[PDB]
């Protein structure tokens, strides 16, 4: 009942807002929210997915390529259900492991575990699933 984001994964989560509406998407997906982890930079989620060699401007293309774009939005715009099921699922990973904070690496944990929607097509194309998901389990080593 005390669940609660990390400072960056707050920031990962605008950031993914951000993006759809920059995309004239009005429907923040999981690829949304993958393409926000890589833009916020400083997480393990960003470390994760740079290390394994994703750019913003890959992310950006392959959305792009498979959902289109449209005129920039102003106004608000909302969570699908499986970005909600991801945002649950992080939580669910963090009382798991028993810590205080949902990071930026519990996040991309929850996107992968949730196994499909387009962030995970993309994870796919890439040829890069398990390879994320091994950089992520050691980077949450310690
Ligand atoms: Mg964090």
């Amino acid at each position: 009942n005390f669940n609660r984001f990390t400072q960056r994964a707050k920031k990962a989560i605008d950031l993914a807002f951000e993006s759809a509406k920059s995309l004239g998407h009005n429907i923040v997906g999981s690829e949304h929210i993958l393409l926000g982890l890589l833009r916020e930079e400083e997480g393990i989620a960003a470390k994760v997915l740079s290390k394994v060699g994703f750019t913003e401007a890959y992310l950006e293309g392959k959305i792009v390529d498979m959902e289109g774009k449209g005129e920039e939005i102003s106004e608000d715009i909302v969570l699908s259900p499986r970005s909600k099921q991801i945002l649950e699922l992080s939580g669910m990973f963090a009382n798991k492991l028993k810590t205080n904070y949902i990071g930026t690496e519990h996040i991309l944990l929850a996107i992968i575990q949730e196994g499909e929607g387009i962030a995970n097509k993309i994870l796919n194309y890439a040829g890069v699933n398990d390879r994320t998901l091994a950089q992520l389990t050691i980077d949450m080593m310690g």
